[PDB]
């Protein structure tokens, strides 16, 4: 009938396929038939956070055998994967929990997607404008020639990490984002406000856009969080790039730029899980990297400090191969952060 700006159409268009979710659950092996993506209910992923946990219970006591087959065993009950031919594997190390911790999150994003989608029939409502009315959450794009369109497309381009050389990024549309209870909720008077990366997954872009970013659940492990249950963010352009898992098949992703109020930062070396009862006092957990860009090359974008620039050694030590190759910044309360823009990116791969 009569809709929205074209480009929102189809930004709203490709966060609401759950064909494309279908799928990506399938590429984690997930049984999307045995268990419909429809049928999901926060009970069934609150009992695999649960039996996670198990599982992570049995690994940091040493309790290996069959205490961890039957966690598993009871994981991959509730949680049905398709490997197929196979047993499914054992998880043993914090890679595989870390992995299925994805897994249920994006099985949680895909719930709110089918809950919100499912919802209003209206008759008087085009179905991309219902849908936009449910994320509650502007999304309103941005001049191609426009001051944050400029400086937004050097923040992508200066901070693309030398080591994730295997692809491109190209800005198809800024969109300017607002959530709805963001600006009123946000510590607006903390400092070191800065621009900061996040990306995601495809299926958990309703999510993050109509429930915002998110403390882990309670439930979950808290191993799989190299530094605690927080919301994270980088500095880094292809860091958060690399986090939305763009296939060569499929080379579209979204890339979110937000506000944080760090405040003084809990700089760490070596990621620590239990790194939120260290703050005592501090606002945030800076993961130190051996690269990153410089504050001089800096730049502030209404109100905020956009870390532009080439970027180049920290200096950073600590001996040890958990030394992370770029900075990673965490802040562990929904009110130190703030949605601003949102990027359609275009991932060129070089092979
Ligand atoms: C519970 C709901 C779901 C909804 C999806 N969820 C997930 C948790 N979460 C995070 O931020 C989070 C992210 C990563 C991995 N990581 C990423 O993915 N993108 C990045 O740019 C990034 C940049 C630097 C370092 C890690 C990054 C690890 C742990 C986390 F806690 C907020 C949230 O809401």
């Amino acid at each position: 009938e009569s809709q929205l700006d074209l480009r929102v159409q189809e930004l709203i268009k490709l966060i609401c396929n759950v064909q494309a979710m279908e799928e990506m659950m399938m590429e984690m092996k997930y049984n999307t038939k045995k268990a419909p993506l429809g049928k999901l209910t926060v009970a069934q992923i609150k009992a695999g956070y649960q039996s996670l946990k198990k599982i992570e219970d049995c690994i940091r006591a040493g309790q290996h055998g069959r205490a961890l087959m039957e966690a598993c065993n009871e994981f991959y009950t509730r949680i049905p994967h398709d490997f197929g031919l196979r047993t499914p594997p054992l998880i043993r190390t914090q890679k595989e929990l870390s992995e299925k911790i994805q897994l249920l999150e994006a099985l949680g994003d895909i719930e709110i997607a089918i809950k919100l989608v499912k919802s209003e029939r209206q008759g008087l409502e085009h179905p991309l404008d219902q849908h936009y009315r449910n994320l509650h959450c502007a999304l309103r794009p941005l001049d191609h020639e426009s001051y944050e369109f400029k400086v937004i497309s050097q923040y992508l381009q200066s901070t693309h990490a030398p080591t994730h050389s295997d692809y491109t990024m190209t800005l198809l549309d800024l969109f300017e984002v607002e959530k709805d209870g963001e600006k009123e909720a946000f510590r607006e008077d903390l400092h070191n406000r800065m621009l900061l990366w996040h990306g995601s997954r495809m299926s958990n872009w309703v999510g993050i856009l109509s429930h915002g970013l998110r403390i882990a659940p309670p439930e979950a492990p808290i191993t799989g969080y190299m530094f605690g249950k927080g919301i994270y963010f980088a500095d880094m352009s292809s860091k958060s790039a690399n986090y939305c898992f763009a296939s060569r098949l499929k080379n579209t992703g979204l890339l979110l730029l937000s506000e944080v109020a760090l405040g003084q930062c809990n700089e760490l070396l070596e990621a620590n899980p239990k790194a939120e009862g260290l703050l005592q006092g501090k606002h945030s957990t800076k993961g130190l990297g051996k690269m990153a860009p410089s504050s001089a090359h800096f730049v502030t974008l209404n109100g905020s400090t956009v870390p532009l620039g080439p970027a180049s050694d920290t200096g950073i030590l600590n001996p040890d191969g958990y030394t992370l190759n770029y900075n990673e910044y965490i802040v562990y309360n929904p009110n130190q952060v703030r949605m601003r823009y949102l990027l359609k990116v275009q991932f060129n791969f070089l092979q």
